[PDB]
């Protein structure tokens, strides 16, 4: 197991927690892999109906941690594995956004089923054009779907944040808790307090039955997207440009 | 014919009216069937270009009326038939929302082409998780399409209303008449007054031509949805849980 | 070359300009064709990454210029060619909306990737029902996608504008410059000033790589749409009604 990311179960809630606020929860390849496996884990567990993903500090995650060298063949394997696990996960994926997210970790927020926000200073940022890359983590599908093509084009092409006012206008954030971003702990605990309230009286196997159908609406497109995003990425690595621009 | 639901024709407008406000226009299986047949009716009638669906009282409809017992094989046959008729209907479907709608009658509001609202206290509610069921009436497709996946997940998974402020933010309501919900009669009559204004000067066969193309965008998905929703539902009935939870 | 529409290149920006404000930039068939060819042009040019489309005066365009007569077989050939060129264009399409757009020129605004507006008095209008026609310029796909089915039905069926407040609520306008619509010149120049700012530091081949993937999400539907819109249109011409209603 891993000291940047913890997890526990709590009735129907399998809870994953990024516990490295000092480093703005930047994640390395093996961290993304681990995160992928925790989902595989919650997904086998027959008592779990909701995978909640929380973080810490002032950022949800600043994304990739930057510290023949086909280290990029791991970078790529990273993308595929973790993106696959989200796309396919059958439990209801909930993300507690305690601050900005960037890069692949931002793409993963966009694959979650429900998102809640600590306050209105949150944003998602996809700096691909800036690092001479293209879309990853299913964003080809996930961004236009959840924010619209024209907004997606404005943000991706010109490396601009999908800010909070955009998130509400498109219903991306299912609720804002409007709390200090000093206290991520209380926000994460407030969310789970309410989740515990909302599930009372429900028949949870219905939720999974319902996700099973809703998921079918785009599952093929999500997978197609993951596949072709990776293929086309290689054209960009072999050119070399991404590397020069890691500085 | 049937004493819970009336209808008349009025130039291009085939008007269907739920006329049972005392019982908050709850509908039984045969009522949904009848409603399905009235659409088949308007759909054959070559003078009709708009099927308007109005109700009465303080509710548009509270949905299913609850009053070897394979009565559920009728419940199921109900869903399939009436959902089919909406999906396939070729006239422009307009719904005059005089108050909340619940359940299948709420799903049918989501299949209508245009919706108008009496005032800002209207809502749609889909209590499937609460009755140990899954999605029905094409909601698998219709909700994410018209409100977005993240909002759909928040409302369905946790049995919460799609309230009015959500409906505007997603353009679901094409106009609010902002009238007392004492007077549904005047609201229904105001809507038809305006509809009569708006059609003047138009070439109505163009409207049907245009719906024919727009409809093609999701017709397969709607049908796939109706089919698999029903199949998967049976897994839930045979378990029994829906029944225990009718109390 | 053509005296109603100019163009120049300026680093990565291929700029097309409708320069006939006196006639509210109404366009004839051969004008739409030319516009189609300018795109084919920018699309071959390997130094170009953005095709910017600007206009002049108080209108972006009032659409079709109205001034055995199978002149309609040219009307139709017009639609197909120019709609094809937009659908398929691989450079990032940006449209600077200096005032209202109508008809096919409005449909082409809806095919652009990004749109900016001079001020909040802009609108798009699709008067097809009014001229006994159906959808053209891919609007069958483009309108519901970018504004939603219910709003699309309200505007098309009843010949009403997609006004500015609707455009923001659906993220259609990626930024409003809030300037006098006296001065279109300054607005067009302000847009290009900012575009020049935003591209600095980026790796432009990433933008085209990203559009290549995003475009794939609906390219088949757009093409299907162009094809069947044309086929079904002929049923309406042969009836004659469009012609009677050109007065």
């Amino acid at each position: 197991q891993n000291e940047k990311i913890s997890y526990r179960i709590e009735g129907p809630f399998f809870i994953i927690h990024l516990i490295n606020p000092d480093n703005l929860n930047a994640l390395e390849g093996e961290d993304y892999i681990y995160l992928g496996e925790l989902l595989e884990l919650a997904d086998r567990n027959r008592d779990v109906y909701f995978t909640i993903i929380q973080s810490s500090g002032r950022f949800f995650s600043s994304g990739a941690d930057f510290k023949t060298s086909k280290w990029v063949s791991n970078f790529v394997a990273r993308n595929v594995y973790v993106t696959d696990a989200f796309i396919k996960h059958s439990k209801v994926l909930i993300c507690c956004l305690n601050g900005p997210a960037i890069g692949l970790s931002a793409a993963l927020v966009a694959l979650c089923d429900i998102v809640y926000s600590i306050n209105d200073k949150v944003y998602l940022l996809y700096p691909f054009a800036n690092l001479g890359l293209i879309t990853e983590g299913g964003t080809t599908v996930s961004l236009p779907l959840k924010f619209g093509t024209n907004t997606t084009y404005e943000c991706l092409m010109f490396n601009k944040p999908f800010k909070y006012d955009i998130m509400c206008e498109n219903g991306f954030i299912s609720k804002n808790f409007n709390m200090p971003s000093s206290n991520a702990e209380a926000f994460n605990a407030k969310v789970l307090e309410e989740l515990r309230e909302k599930v009372k009286g429900l028949y949870l196997p219905s939720c999974l039955g319902m996700k099973k159908l809703l998921k079918s609406n785009h599952i093929d497109a999500f997978n197609k997207a993951n596949s072709v995003e990776v293929n086309e990425s290689l054209k960009y690595w072999v050119d070399g440009e991404p590397l020069k621009r890691f500085r």
